[PDB]
């Protein structure tokens, strides 16, 4: 019975957790004019990508570890703060060495923000509201993510990237004091209040099969994402403007996915989870339509036919993600909750990872085309692998 506190804290993690995204994917977004101005190679930026990706999956376990050792509002500001410092600081710079380093400080940065977020989110709400706050929290990246890449190329036309990147770290450390002033951590203002073993747990041949599906899933969209600007722009002919688009219409079905798959989960068909025939069917979608996308656009070919492949690739591929987000909880075995999503957070972390240098090396040695070969290849045998493997025990931890 509180009032006008559940406003303006959830307006405050919204907004910090949109600049949180919305500086890591405005790198991502202008890596190709800095490509154009700073000669680099097909290498370099997998290389930046990898060692971002790896300081950010370290950061979030340990993060998710230690959780209780923090005030949830002093974290969640330094951490906005030195993200904007860390982008300001990117935007005068030149050399590899120095983007690499000032992106591993910003990838570990990163982890601060995500984990706290869950410690208000559990005191400022009843238990009943707490799973669908979570779900619409999670369209922050969605909506931080589906601006940035248009309106980014958009504005390029006059200004150069150094001027997006320091106004993004301005701004960035404006909301950092502006949400420091308003976050509180527990109410407290006027006065507001409301066997299992880790052997049995890793033993159990269902964890890894999650985790494996999610770091093919996490690797496949993290490629698709960061790369197919470049495969549009260069190859096949496109303009930048229309390879930018692409990721716009890759999250505008994504928010979607999001949102849908809690009500076409446990609606309609209801070991196993009835869930299975879902998730096959959305991993076949997403198979499917990165086979046409690499396949069909050709030089010639109307926008709307690709922006229709990057919108049902984003469905298809965000809504896995919220399923096994569902799925890994609530199978999980009694008082190993958290500690049973920390592993399969950090696999995912490492398949995204398993999508910068490698890929970056791939497709320097043959083309673009090959490494996307080689994508939709392993997402189809791991969709078959999944097909084949449903009766398997999903109760670990006691039997
Ligand atoms: O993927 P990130 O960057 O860790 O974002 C955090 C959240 O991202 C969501 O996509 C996951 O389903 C959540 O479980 C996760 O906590």
């Amino acid at each position: 019975g509180y009032g006008y506190y559940r406003t303006v804290i959830f307006s405050a993690m919204f907004g910090g957790y949109s600049l949180y995204y919305f500086n890591r994917k405005t790198f991502s977004f202008v890596m190709p004019s800095l490509v154009e101005e700073i000669p680099l190679d097909k290498d370099d930026l997998g290389f930046i990508t990898s060692s971002q990706s790896a300081a950010y999956a370290i950061s979030k376990f340990v993060s998710g570890v230690l959780s209780d050792q923090m005030s949830a509002r002093w974290l969640f500001s330094s951490g906005l703060l030195l993200v904007g410092l860390v982008n300001i600081f990117f935007a005068w710079s030149s050399t590899v060495p120095v983007f690499a380093a000032l992106w591993f400080l910003n990838g570990l940065a990163q982890g601060l923000g995500w984990p706290p977020c869950g410690k208000v989110l559990r005191k400022w709400f009843e238990p009943s509201q707490f799973g669908t706050w979570w779900a619409i929290l999670s369209t922050s990246m969605n909506l931080a993510g589906g601006l940035g890449p248009i309106l980014a190329t958009i504005l390029a036309q006059s200004y150069s990237w150094r001027s997006t990147l320091a106004l993004s770290g301005a701004l960035c450390v404006v909301v950092s004091f502006l949400c420091l002033l308003l976050i509180h951590n527990e109410p407290a203002d006027v006065g507001l209040r409301n066997e299992s073993t880790l052997q049995e747990l890793l033993l159990s041949p269902y964890l890894w099969v999650l985790s494996t599906g999610y770091l093919v899933v996490f690797g496949v969209k993290t490629c698709c994402t960061d790369w197919g600007q470049f495969f549009l722009i260069q190859e096949k002919g496109q303009s930048a403007l229309v390879g930018s688009s692409y990721m716009s219409a890759l999250e505008v079905g994504g928010l979607v996915g999001s949102i849908a798959a809690g009500y076409l989960s446990d609606r309609a068909m209801a070991y196993g989870n009835p869930r299975h025939g879902l998730l096959l069917f959305m991993m076949a979608g997403m198979t499917v339509s990165m086979y046409l996308f690499r396949v069909t656009v050709t030089s010639d070919s109307p926008k709307l036919w690709i922006l229709v492949l990057g919108a049902v690739f984003g469905f298809s591929s965000y809504g896995p993600i919220a399923l096994f987000g569902v799925i890994a909880n609530e199978s999980a075995p009694p008082n190993l909750c958290g500690t049973s999503h920390a592993i399969v957070g950090l696999m995912a972390n490492v398949g995204g990872f398993l999508a910068g240098l490698p890929f970056s090396t791939i497709a320097k040695h043959y083309s673009w085309s090959t490494a996307f070969w080689v994508a939709e290849v392993i997402c189809a045998a791991s969709t078959a692998a999944f097909f084949l493997l449903r009766n398997i025990r999903t109760k670990m931890g006691r039997v």
